[PDB]
This record gives C-alpha cells, structure tokens and sequence, in this order.
C-alpha cells in the first residue's frame, strides 16, 4: 500500500473567467490559446478591460490532482498561495475534492496568483497569468514523506518560470526515485517549451522524469520540427512513456517501440477548453496507478478531457468515476 | 433627461456556489429555497462542509442593476463591500457590466459578504448569507444626485436585516419623490416578509414605495393568507403597481383594478434558479423606464428570468438586449 496514487506540484492559481471575441485578443496583444505571463500592473489593466467574470480554482497541477481525486484516486498537491481570500478559496476547493493539501502560506504578500482567462466563441481559452505567491514555492514546501508515499509525482513545465520551484522539483525526483516511485511532467504550453526546451530534454534524458505529457504543438516545439512523426519518434526515444494528445484527433501513448492510439471522442458542444490537458493527465495517471493497460490509461484521459471542456471552469463538477464506470473503464 | 433609468440598493454579496443533494440541506439544518442568515462561525462551518465551488458576484439588487444594464438601460447601484479581494471582484463585475458603482469601502473588517448557495438536482437554490460589510451600509452612502437623477429607485426587503440601511432607504424615498421619481421594492423572501411584514405594509401605504415585486409565497406571506386571490386584491389596494411572479405559471401585473397576466418563457432546462426574481425585476423595470405597457414590462421580466435560470450564476452572461430582440420584445 501507498498513501497516494498521484502527487502533483504546480502554480496555485485562481482563474478569473470571462467571454470575449477574437478582436478583443488582437486589441490587447493576447496570444490566443497560450499562457501569457503578466506583471501586477498588466493584470490590473486586463481586468479593467474584462467583462463580468466567474472565479474558479485552477492551476494546471491543481486541476490534475482534483481530477485524480474525482476519479477515485488518492491525490496530494504542493503549491503556494497567500493568506488571503483567493488563497482561502483555492485551499477550500482542492481540499473539498479530497486532495491532501498542506502547503503553508507565507503571509498575505505577494497575493495568491490569478489568471485572466478569456474564452472566445469557439470555446478556446487564452490565459494571462500573474504568478503572485507562486514565486515563493521552494524546497521547504516539499513534504518528503508525501513524495516517498506517492506512486507518481507529476509537475508542470510552467514551474520553470518562477525562480526556486525547480529546486523543489529536483528534490522530488531524488526522493521519488529513491523510493522506486515514478516522476512525470507536462510540457504545459508551446511557449514554455520555447523557453525551456533544452532543460526539459535533459530532465527526460537523465531519467529525472519518466512519463511526459504533451499536445501536438508542444511535441513539435520540443524538437522545433514541423514533422509530427519525427516528434513522436524522438519523444519515445527521450523518455520511458510519452502521452501525446491531438485535440479532436484523440491521443497516442508511446512506450519504447509500442504505440497505443486512442480514438477521437465526439463533442456535442465545447463550452470552454480550459483544463483539457490537465484532465487528460488525471485520467491517464489514475489509470496508470491502477495498473491499467496504456490504452485504457489513454481512454480514461480522453474521457476526463472530453468532460471538462463541456463545462465552465477547469475542474469537472460532475462525477468522473461515475462516467468511467458507464464507459466500462474499470 | 435623466442620468439613470434604475438605481438599485441592496446587500453587496459574492455568491459561493456548489451542487448538493436534498439530504445535505436536512443534515445541515438549511431551509430549502430560502435565504438563511448566518454568522461568521457558521459560514466557516458550512464552507468546510461544502464541495468545490465557483464564485460569482451576487446580491439581489446588484443582479437587478446588472440585468438593467445588460438589456440596454442605464443603471446605478448602492451597496457596501470591504477593501478585500471579494470586494474587488464585486466592484469589478458590477462596473464591468456598465453599472455606476461608487460606494466607498470602509476598511477590511467586516469582510465583504458571501452567500453559500447550495444548488440541488432540481436546480433550486438555498442561500446561506453572512452579511459582513453589508452591516455598514448607511445614510452616508446615499449619492443624493444619483437618486435625484434616477427614473426608478429600487431596493431589497433584505435591507431590513442590517441595522442602518433603512435610514438610507428613507432618505432615497424622500429624494426620489421630491424629484418626481418612483420608488420600488422587492419583498425578497417569504421569511423576510415574516420578519418585517408590518414595516413593509407601512412603506407601501404611506406611499414611500410605489411599485412592489413579490413571488407567490411572498404575497401570501404579506397578508398571512392561503388565499392567493385575496393576496392579489389586497396587494393592489396597498401599492400603486404590483408585479407578482408565479414561477412556471409566469406573472401578473396589477394596477388599481387592472390585471395583466403574462406567460413564462419555454425553458430548455433549469440549471440554477438563483437570480430569477432579480432578473424579472430587471426586465420589468427596463421596460417600465422605457415607457412600455405593463404587459410588455411583464413579458420582458419573464424573458430575463427565463434566461438566468438556464445558467450557473445569478447574472446573465449572454446578451439580454439580443434575446429581447429575437423574441420580438425590443
Ligand atoms: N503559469 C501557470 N502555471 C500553472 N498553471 C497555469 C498557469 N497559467 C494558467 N494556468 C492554469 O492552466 C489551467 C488550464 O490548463 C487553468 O486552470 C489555469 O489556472
Ligand atoms: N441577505 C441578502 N440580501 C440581498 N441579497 C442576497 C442575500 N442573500 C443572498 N442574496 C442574493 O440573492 C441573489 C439571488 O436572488 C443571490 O445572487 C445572492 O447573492
């Protein structure tokens, strides 16, 4: 027995969500479908231009941990908030889902991170993130016992942006591997890959990271290639297991020379694509820590991803375990 | 030439919204479908038992002002928040909708009001409100010029719960009538009517309030009768205009001896009933200040109410002015 199936580690963020049109993105120099990093002043400026919004707990790794708990897995999370109302909200949501979350705030300032997410009529999301208290996440926030007791530890590529989070992750990898556990990462965003391509490859090649998540764009960007087949071949050579999502074209899971394709789920209405990749990882890692085939892990991933894009907010409000059972994923 | 069509005055609240079952309400002694007032400690207790939530600006009068702005009217709002993150969200949302909002916060404690709203599978909402900063709303928060320049000033029955808000409302009535404008109120909630029925009747009979909004239960409650026909006849005798909503049975508008019955719109499906009454008042008062017939004002209320119950959150995120056009009402 282990205490946890999946520990995740990431930027603790509250999402501020509003609808807009494509012209709004252009007028404001917001890169569509990307994670745009912003300072405190620009956050205020974008907020002043934004329509009425809804707030929902987010953060890539936070969403993933919540999705694992929703599916019936045992999940934990490390991530730093401030002692403020947004922090109280984040703390509440993730704990209310049954995730172990014990990272202690370090005061009220800087405040808890927010991402201004503009959702266009096609359901695509464009995020604009002020990292706030996330910049504080460091080695002191690693609960060594938790990493040791977790079957998989999963972290965001996004964590290379704040300064000391990488040191926490290197500690995680050491502890995880000392206990025969596995490490996993997501590439997060193509622009993040642009920033850290070489460091990400080295994490993979040195064996610090075992299982890598990417979408098509991130995989292309990792090798700065336009040839998807080459990207798949190279990613398979660089890590133990790769799981690559291809939007409305499903997913492919790679392990050495084996490839497992997962068919493209049909979506009646896309409300908001926020959290799709995060919930793919939830379904995959839940499957993986239950000992399911790689194909079934892929299927569980696409199931969760398909559900989250049919609602507002990045964490499914319906029962994923119920959906998985109806789907025969057991 | 007036500056505003509708000024509203109410408790400035952020909604904390979560799904639950009927049993949860029973277990927690929450009165289904009512506004339950709670202290700080009970708010924390209920929060600790609530599932993951979404936050959305609320407040009955706040929602009504937002709705009037959405339809294309010119709206203002008086309501008190704290200088905290929840207050910043409230301030942002109402201003982003184009509502004039200039009430000044009076420090960080008490904090901005929150309502824990539990939504059952039938879409009904049961609210649990900690008034926080709302207790500080008083005569000093009346912008005399705004009241003078508003066609209708509308306020919540809910304002009789905090101590000093009533003095502000009496000032509004004096100013509005001196300038030849009209006063309106909503009865808010059947238990609120239980608490203040004598005060409310005095407001109506003294002519401090011209137009009264109520649902069926509130109207029955005002006269402590089971006889709805008697409730309508009496309410017509006690105010200049009454608008009484009857849920799936629509509404009835009463002026002296005139009655106009109006149908509810056909609902796709009830998601969350929060704000239905507030948005009925938005549509009615929008129509009213545009000089529409009483029947057309009823029609606009039913449309607006009908839209809000088909989404999460109490303030329509789609265009009410658009929907009014497509339904041939504008
Ligand atoms: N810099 C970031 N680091 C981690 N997660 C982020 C970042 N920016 C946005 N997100 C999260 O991505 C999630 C969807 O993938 C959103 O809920 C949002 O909170
Ligand atoms: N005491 C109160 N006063 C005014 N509005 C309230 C109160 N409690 C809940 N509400 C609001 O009622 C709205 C729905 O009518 C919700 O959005 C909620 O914020």
């Amino acid at each position: 027995m282990t205490r946890f199936d999946v520990l995740t580690v990431g930027n603790a963020i509250v999402d501020i969500i509003s609808r807009c049109n494509d012209q709004f993105l252009i007028d404001n120099q917001i890169t569509k479908a990307a994670m745009n990093l912003i300072d405190a002043e620009r956050a205020e400026l974008l907020y002043s231009r934004m329509g009425p919004a809804l707030e929902a707990s987010g953060g890539s790794a936070g969403n993933t941990a919540a999705g694992v708990a929703n599916l019936g897995g045992k999940a934990a999370y490390f991530g730093n908030v401030a002692a403020d109302q947004l922090g109280d909200i984040f703390t509440h949501d993730i704990r209310a889902q049954g995730v172990h979350y014990q990272t202690k705030p370090k005061g009220a300032f800087p405040p808890t991170a927010r991402s201004m997410i503009f959702v266009t009529e096609d359901g695509e999301r464009s995020m604009n993130t002020y990292l706030g208290a996330c910049v504080e996440l460091g080695p002191e926030d690693v609960e060594a016992d938790v990493v040791a007791d977790a079957k998989v530890t999963y972290f965001e590529g996004y964590l290379w942006d704040p300064p000391r989070a990488k040191e926490a992750i290197l500690d995680c990898a050491r502890i995880a591997h000392q206990h025969g556990r596995e490490m996993s990462m997501t590439l997060s965003d193509s622009f993040c890959v642009d920033r850290y391509r070489g460091e990400f490859l080295d994490l993979m090649r040195s064996g610090k990271v075992d299982i890598v998540f990417a979408n098509r764009q991130e995989a292309l960007s990792l090798y700065q290639t336009d040839d998807f087949e080459e990207a798949l071949n190279r990613i398979a050579a660089d890590c133990k297991i790769a799981a690559v999502t291809m939007s409305e074209n499903g997913a492919v899971i790679l392990k050495g020379r084996e490839r497992y394709y997962v068919n493209a789920i049909r979506i009646r209405e896309v409300v908001d694509t926020t959290g799709a990749g995060d919930l793919f990882a939830s379904g995959f890692l839940y499957g993986y820590t239950q000992g399911r085939s790689l194909e079934d892990c892929g299927k569980l991933g696409c199931l969760a991803a398909g559900i989250v894009i049919q609602q507002i907010g990045p964490r499914p409000m319906t029962s994923l375990s119920e959906a998985a059972k109806q789907a025969g994923l057991i």
